[PDB]
């Protein structure tokens, strides 16, 4: 068992703007829950992802894997863009694979 977050490479996605839409980071841990985040490139490099409003974090446990969960409520045109979700657990930096979302 090691920590890992499970977001396939590769991962693309399309939504509409004014959706409710949301993307997934699987995790898979061995004891407790890392603190995960969520982070958004800016074009140059990997930032950590502002939440508010209209954008909000869960973890859902209806499945084989927990799932840490990014909401927009809605979607933006400005939301077009690379996500990917790392957790600062133990001693080192975990990242995941990024899921690019072009909003329509």
């Amino acid at each position: 068992c090691e920590v890992q977050l499970n977001i396939k490479r590769n991962s693309k996605h399309s939504a509409w703007t004014g959706e409710l839409f949301k993307i997934e980071c699987p995790v898979k841990y061995c004891v407790h829950r890392p603190n995960v985040t969520w982070c958004k490139h800016n074009g140059t490099i990997w930032v950590p992802l502002e939440v508010g409003p209209q954008l909000y974090t869960s973890w859902e446990e209806n499945r084989s894997v927990p799932v840490f969960v990014l909401h927009f409520k809605p979607i933006h045109l400005s939301d077009n863009g690379s996500y990917s979700c790392s957790t600062n657990f133990n001693s080192q930096v975990i990242n995941s694979h990024s899921v690019t979302i072009h909003v329509r």
